[PDB]
C-alpha cells in the first residue's frame, strides 16, 4: 500500500489545510491579525486568485527594516542566481522598501519564468504534503509579517521569509528542476523517505551554501531572509561540510538556533545529479 499523494495541482486543496497554526502570544491584536490570515488561507482553492492584502503600517516597517538590512549584504553574499533574479521581481513585482509584495503578483510572475506558483498557507504542513506541492511545483508560502521585535531572525516561516529567500530563486530554471524533483521523490514514498528527502531539502533549499568561482555564497532561503543568520553563514565561525545526500540526510534540523552546521553544494545541476543518484537508494 502507498499512502494517499496529490495527482493533480487541485489535489493539493485536500492537504493545505492540515495544518499546526500559531497558539505576540499574549498581544490580541497580533492574534487576530494572525487569524485573519489564516482564514485567507484556509479558505483559499486551487483556481482562485490569492487574496491580495492591505499590509498596516508596523507591517510595512518590518519589512523596510528587513528588506534594507537584507540588501546591504546581497551582493557580497547571495549567489548568482539570486542576484540576477531580484531586480526583475523588484521591476515586476513591487519589491521596495516601502511596499510588501502581493502573493498573487509574485506567483504570476514565477508561473511564467519557470511555472513555479503559489498557494497560501495557514501555518506549518508536515513534511510530506509540503514536498508533495513541491511535485507541481507549487510553493506553500505564509502571507502574515514576523513580530516586529525579532526583524533579525525569527524561528517560523513568514511571508518576508518566502518573498526575500524562496522566490528569487524559484524563478532560476535549473533551481526549480531541482525543487520538483525532491517533490516528485516524495509522492507516495515510505516515512523514512520522506524524512531524508525532507533534512536534505532543508540543507539545500532552506540552509544551503554554495561555491562560486571558489568563494562561499549563499542560495538557503532560511538564511537569505534573515539578517543575523546570512551574516553568520559566511562570517568564518561556521562549520561547513560537502553537500551529500547519505550524509547530509541524518542531520537533525534546528529549528529555534542558527544552525549548527552548513551544507556546501557546487551547483545546481550538481546538487540535482547527487539527488538522483541518492533517491535510487530509497526507492
Ligand atoms: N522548512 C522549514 N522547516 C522548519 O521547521 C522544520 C519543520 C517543522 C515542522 C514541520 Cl510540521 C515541518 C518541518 C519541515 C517542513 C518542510 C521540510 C522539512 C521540514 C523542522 F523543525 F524540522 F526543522 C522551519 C523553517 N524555517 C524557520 C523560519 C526561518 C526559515 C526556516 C528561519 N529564520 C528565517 C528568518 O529569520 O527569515 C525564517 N523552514
Ligand atoms: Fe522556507
Amino acid at each position: 500500500t502507498v499512502p494517499w499523494f496529490p495527482k493533480k495541482i487541485s489535489d493539493l486543496d485536500h492537504c493545505a489545510n492540515r495544518v499546526l497554526m500559531y497558539g505576540g502570544f499574549k498581544d490580541n491584536v497580533y492574534r487576530k491579525r494572525r487569524k485573519y490570515f489564516a482564514d485567507l488561507a484556509m479558505n483559499y482553492k486551487h483556481g482562485d486568485p490569492i487574496p491580495k492584502v492591505e499590509f498596516t503600517e508596523e507591517e510595512i516597517k518590518t519589512w523596510g527594516t528587513v528588506f534594507q538590512e537584507l540588501n546591504k549584504l546581497y551582493p557580497t553574499h547571495a549567489c548568482r542566481e539570486y542576484l540576477k533574479n531580484l531586480p526583475l521581481l523588484s521591476k515586476y513585482c513591487g519589491y521596495r522598501e516601502d511596499n510588501i509584495p502581493q502573493l498573487e503578483d509574485v506567483s504570476n510572475f514565477l508561473k511564467e519564468r519557470t511555472g513555479f506558483s503559489i498557494r497560501p498557507v495557514a501555518g506549518y504542513l508536515s513534511p510530506r504534503d509540503f514536498l508533495s506541492g513541491l511535485a507541481f511545483r507549487v510553493f506553500h508560502c505564509t502571507q502574515y509579517v514576523r513580530h516586529s521585535s525579532d526583524p533579525f531572525y525569527t524561528p517560523e516561516p513568514d511571508t518576508c521569509h518566502e518573498l526575500l529567500g524562496h522566490v528569487p530563486l524559484l524563478a532560476e530554471p535549473s533551481f526549480a528542476q531541482f525543487s520538483q524533483e525532491i517533490g516528485l521523490a516524495s509522492l507516495g514514498a515510505s516515512e523514512e523517505a520522506v524524512q531524508k528527502l525532507a533534512t536534505c531539502y532543508f540543507f539545500t533549499v532552506e540552509f544551503g551554501l554554495c561555491k562560486q568561482d571558489g568563494q562561499l555564497r549563499v542560495f538557503g532561503a532560511g538564511l537569505l531572509s534573515s539578517i543575523s543568520e546570512l551574516k553568520h553563514a559566511l562570517s568564518g565561525h561556521a562549520k561547513v561540510k560537502p553537500f551529500d545526500p547519505k550524509i547530509t540526510c541524518k542531520q537533525e534540523c534546528l529549528i529555534t538556533t542558527f544552525q549548527d552546521v552548513y551544507f556546501v553544494s557546487e551547483s545546481f545541476e550538481d546538487a540535482k545529479e547527487k539527488m538522483r543518484e541518492f533517491t535510487k537508494t530509497i526507492k
